[PDB]
């Protein structure tokens, strides 16, 4: 039980030392010299100057050790973007295909650009191809300043920034962008920002002339056996020698008491003594630059998902328990700690909505993480399988064959230090302890995110609230006695999205099934009864792991229900859009597509005739039927209704009245009652199936 970072460091060393073993015979012609480096900006170009540096990387300033010539950087500033907070909660990973180099749409497997990463202070990089940039000295000085300015950015900007204890997070993120910059130099780096690709068409020609610029025998060396320059090796070296110089720009700005910290394959304690994360001491404390980038970036993916879900966490718990601020509400927002219950009063307003809004965007975040942690879980597979499989070499073969040496062979071994990371393993309640090993609990929605105990709690002075048992027995229940029309039970099964089916799929498979318009659908088995005043929806085929809760009121499915159909039905409208465009063009692909519909578009329409079966089996008052409940739902979350439906204004006020039915709320003089929003939705989308199924017919 060790962490992932001292593992991969020390597996670092044995490729470091492996490098450093062979002493380089050409090594003075690629050690830059800072003080001998050559820059030419704007202004300077203007003026006809080249600026150089002094000794010092920490005296480097960016208005004279750059050759922007932009129009757009005036200032030539080396962070030049987005790159505004990359510890920020919301900041994102990137997986996708267009900006990364190997991960590809087909293969799921995938490597997660850190925010860190996608923000890297390089755009004076940008400008490495030009007539001042022709020695290993230059291009030192480039990297240098690009240092200088990142290690800065990271220092002012860090979470442990201000904290009481050791600053420790500060340098292994120094680390973690010392390795970046590497990868950058090496040509080795994955994330492509644009097509453009400037950093790495520049850093080639300034190699191409360094290589020329080197002696007959070095250039022999550094060469491919058809004669050609072996670029890639040249590049390798150059960042080995040019390491230490590279290690103090980026901990020029660090702070005193910051020390970088790893664990021996022993287990021996080996620290940076004089301070600043080993600024003062010459060779660098990581060995970060000799571990590949996917798992640098799966080690930091895990470590920042850890930390965040803290933050998230607790500003889910901020509105959802306070107990000793006497909150306690419902993930469907509800105040549990109230008297008389909104949660069973089906036309009233929500009480506590803030609790609803965190838990939707805590959700929203979770399943986030866990499509990042589905490929890059497939992608640690991928790349300890082509160890074995492949014969010929490439640069991390080596550090890949010596992890499954180590008991690390598969993605379980190897998730287990995961687990075992600074953050990951800081907590001393077992409720929210994180197993990757475990997906089903480390990626569940908030415990904190549950429906309000049907019969509420009742906070104390000694700073909790406690669950009440049949609270207010009969007390003004003479009321909605009358109001009972049917005290039967009615059950009924609901088609609720699971998209958490994707990844997590083997414990799934058994309770979700995917449908085909959606990768995960739940079937849930409701009897929904009225018991005393209170109408209670018990979930027959209930399952603790991936249902939240056994119990619920009408009201609470009603909406968890009518959340769900807007949903449904973008997805739909969605998925038939290029059927319905108006133009007259066959399509065969698109019978399938109408198809599949009307499949979920029949289920919810037999879905919500039990759903308003149940719903006429109380009387709330004239005119607080069924279809002003689905207006006063669909004011009340007006964002997401409109990002759902086409013209909502034109259907929220569209009057279209049908046969009354069995519903014994119907007291009206043999009139026909109004048409409900889900009714009009359906019976309007089924004519644009009936169009499409006939506009691609043979
Ligand atoms: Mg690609
Ligand atoms: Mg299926």
């Amino acid at each position: 039980h060790k962490s992932a970072r001292n593992v991969l460091e020390n597996i670092g060393i044995k490729i470091y030392n492996q490098e450093i073993k062979k002493k380089n015979p050409y090594e003075q012609q690629l050690k830059g010299t800072l003080s001998r480096a050559q820059f030419v900006d704007a202004l300077s170009s203007r003026y006809g100057y080249v600026r150089n540096s002094d000794g010092n990387s920490c005296n480097l300033d960016h208005l004279f050790h750059t050759n922007i010539k932009t129009g757009y950087n005036e200032g030539r500033k080396p962070c030049y973007g987005r790159e505004q907070n990359r510890f920020d909660e919301n900041a994102e990973a990137y997986c996708n295909s267009d900006k990364i180099r190997g991960n590809e749409n087909n293969a799921n497997g995938a490597a997660c650009a850190p925010p860190r990463r996608r923000h890297i202070c390089d755009q004076n990089l940008e400008f490495l191809d030009n007539k001042n940039t022709n020695t290993a000295h230059d291009l030192l000085g480039n990297v240098l300043v690009t240092a200088k300015y990142e290690g800065n950015y990271i220092v002012n900007d860090h979470p442990d920034k201000n904290s009481n204890g050791n600053k420790a997070g500060i340098c292994t993120s120094l680390a973690r962008s010392f390795a970046d910059i590497g990868d950058i130099v090496r040509g080795r780096d994955m994330f492509l920002p644009n097509k453009d690709d400037k950093v790495q068409k520049g850093l080639q020609v300034v190699f191409k002339k360094i290589y020329k610029s080197l002696t007959p025998e070095a250039r022999k060396h550094y060469a491919h056996g058809d004669g050609s320059g072996n670029y890639a090796k040249l590049r390798e070296d150059w960042w080995t020698i040019n390491r230490e110089q590279i290690w103090k720009a980026l901990t020029c700005s660090a702070p005193y008491y910051a020390d970088y910290f790893r664990k021996g394959s022993d287990g021996t304690l080996h620290f940076s003594s004089h301070g600043k994360c080993g600024h003062n001491e010459g060779a660098p404390p990581t060995y970060l630059d000799y571990v590949p980038q996917f798992l640098r970036w799966f080690e930091e993916w895990s470590e920042e998902f850890c930390r965040i879900k803290k933050i998230k966490i607790d500003k889910v718990k901020k509105e959802c328990r306070d107990e000793q601020n006497k909150k306690y509400c419902s993930g469907d927002g509800h105040d549990c700690t109230q008297t008389n219950l909104a949660h069973n009063q089906i036309f009233v307003d929500l009480d506590c909505p803030r609790c609803q809004d965190q838990c939707i965007k805590y959700n929203e975040w979770i399943v986030k993480k866990l499509e990042e942690f589905y490929k890059q879980n497939l992608k640690y597979s991928m790349e300890i399988q082509k160890w074995k499989k492949t014969k010929n070499n490439y640069y991390d073969k080596e550090f890949y064959e010596n992890l499954d040496k180590k008991s690390y062979s598969t993605i379980d071994k190897f998730l287990n230090l995961l687990n075992n990371g600074k953050h990951c393993h800081d907590n001393k309640d077992e409720k929210n302890k994180i197993d990757f090993n475990k997906p089903i609990k480390t990626f569940s929605i908030s415990e904190y995110c549950k429906t309000c105990p049907l019969y509420g709690v009742t906070c104390t002075n000694r700073g909790i609230c406690i669950h009440n048992s049949n609270n207010k027995n009969k007390g003004e229940n003479d009321l909605n006695k009358i109001n009972i029309k049917d005290k039967s039970p009615t059950t009924f099964d609901v088609d609720m999205i699971y998209l958490r089916r994707q990844y997590m799929k083997n414990e799934l498979k058994s309770f979700v099934e995917s449908t085909c318009l959606f990768k995960g659908m739940r079937n849930q088995e409701w009897t929904c009864q009225i018991l005393k005043n209170l109408d209670v929806c018990k979930l027959n085929n209930f399952n603790k792991v991936i249902d939240i809760d056994k119990h619920i009121t009408f009201k609470v499915l009603l909406e968890r229900w009518l959340k769900d159909f807007l949903e449904g039905y973008k997805k739909s409208k969605r998925k038939i859009n290029p059927c319905t465009k108006d133009k007259n063009s066959c399509i065969k692909l698109c019978i399938n597509k109408c198809t599949c519909v009307e499949e979920w578009l029949n289920k919810k329409e037999k879905e919500w005739g039990q759903i308003k079966k149940h719903f006429n089996k109380q009387f709330h008052g004239e005119g607080y039927d069924i279809a002003f409940k689905v207006k006063s739902y669909f004011e009340d979350n007006e964002a997401d209704v409109r990002k759902s439906i086409d013209n909502f204004h034109v259907l929220k006020n569209k009057e279209e009245y049908e046969i009354c039915n069995v519903d014994d709320n119907c007291r009206s003089q043999n009139n026909k009652k109004k048409k409900d929003i889900v009714t009009i939705l359906l019976k309007e989308l089924k004519d644009k199936i009936v169009s499409c199924k006939n506009q691609h017919k043979a």
